């Protein structure tokens, strides 16, 4: 499977057995940063769930496991210290996934005292009448990298515990969310400051995120709507957020936004996979198929003699190269 053999190359470029972490890039000098470490995580995790071949899947199921414990190893296991209530949340959002793969109870606490820490603490409706902080340290702006991901983390939370707190909290997020961190037509902006007001700049992992969280609303309430969120928004991005042969952008130099990419496969997948199951957007949903299958063709493409492809699809960095290893674990 081209999954398999993406993610097995993956592994053996990146993957520190020792520390049980990814290496940044194939210097083999700094391990990978926390939070593209839980967006890694996510990435194994998603292709345990790819996979057919059975050896490989019950290997991508201990780095499960090994890809938690390396970190807290390193961090220890109360990440409410961290100053970005982003960092925090992409880990309570991967944790979750870990639980709903392992049902180990370990990750069930780490995702929802993580997500509640964020939610009940940094929700606030004294600026723009709702919306999660960016950091816990200092309160000047609401961002699209924590507002979407914590409704998507309620979401999983949701899904988990049946406690309808957290379909609540993922509702309260995503619509405030897309009220003030959207142009209401699938342009997510990247935050809205106290100062300055709205910053309507649009990213891959932006984008992403708000799908998926549109996707996980309508799975869980039934509301088309919450489709038409998503699908407004996947329109947003492939004919905005691509080269003129429609090839998605390579967003460096800026090293978090490098990889999104990796972000936004995974969420488009989501998309994909509701539309071929609910018949809905057909037209679109035949466009969007063709989109995505020449993407993941061009980055196929791209891979070098290790089977790595380096992100700019049309020294090895695994966030850069994280991106066509999720197109083929969708
Ligand atoms: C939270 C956590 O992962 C931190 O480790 C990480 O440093 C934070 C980085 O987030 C900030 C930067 C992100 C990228 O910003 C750049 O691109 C934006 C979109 O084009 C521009 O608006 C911006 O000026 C800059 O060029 C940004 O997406 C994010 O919202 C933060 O501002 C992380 O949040």
């Amino acid at each position: 499977s081209d999954g398999d053999t993406a993610m097995k190359a993956f592994n053996d470029t990146f993957w520190d057995p020792n520390a049980k972490m990814f290496w940044k890039d194939s210097k083999r000098e700094k391990h990978q940063d926390f939070w593209v470490e839980a967006e890694l995580w996510e990435l194994v995790m998603d292709a345990y769930q790819h996979t057919s071949d059975p050896a490989l899947k019950a290997e991508l199921k201990t780095q499960i496991d090994d890809v938690y414990d390396g970190t807290v190893a390193k961090y220890g296991q109360d990440w409410t210290n961290n100053p970005f209530n982003d960092n925090i949340m992409w880990w309570a959002m991967g944790s979750a996934r870990a639980y709903q793969i392992t049902g180990n109870p370990r990750y069930l606490e780490a995702a929802r005292d993580h997500f509640d820490f964020v939610y009940d603490t940094q929700w606030d409706e004294e600026f723009a009448n709702g919306g999660i902080w960016w950091l816990n340290s200092d309160h000047n702006t609401k961002n699209a990298c924590i507002n979407f991901p914590a409704a998507q983390a309620a979401l999983y939370l949701y899904d988990i515990t049946k406690d309808e707190h957290y379909l609540n909290a993922a509702t309260k997020i995503f619509r405030w969310g897309k009220t003030m961190l959207t142009d209401g037509n699938g342009k997510v902006f990247d935050r809205i400051e106290i100062e300055h007001g709205a910053v309507p700049d649009a990213t891959h992992y932006n984008q992403g995120t708000y799908i998926g969280s549109a996707v996980g609303l309508y799975k869980a309430t039934g509301n088309a709507v919450y489709l038409d969120d998503a699908v407004k928004a996947a329109k947003f991005t492939k004919n905005h957020l691509v080269d003129s042969n429609g090839v998605l952008n390579y967003e460096g130099p800026n090293g978090d936004l490098k990889g999104g990419k990796t972000i936004l496969m995974r969420n488009l997948a989501h998309l994909q996979k509701t539309l071929d199951e609910t018949g809905q957007y057909p037209e679109f949903s035949a466009e969007f198929d063709e989109w995505l299958a020449f993407n993941i063709e061009m980055a196929w493409s791209h891979q070098n003699s290790d089977h790595i492809v380096d992100g700019n699809w049309a020294t090895y960095e695994s966030w850069s190269s994280a991106a066509a290893v999720q197109a083929l674990n969708g």
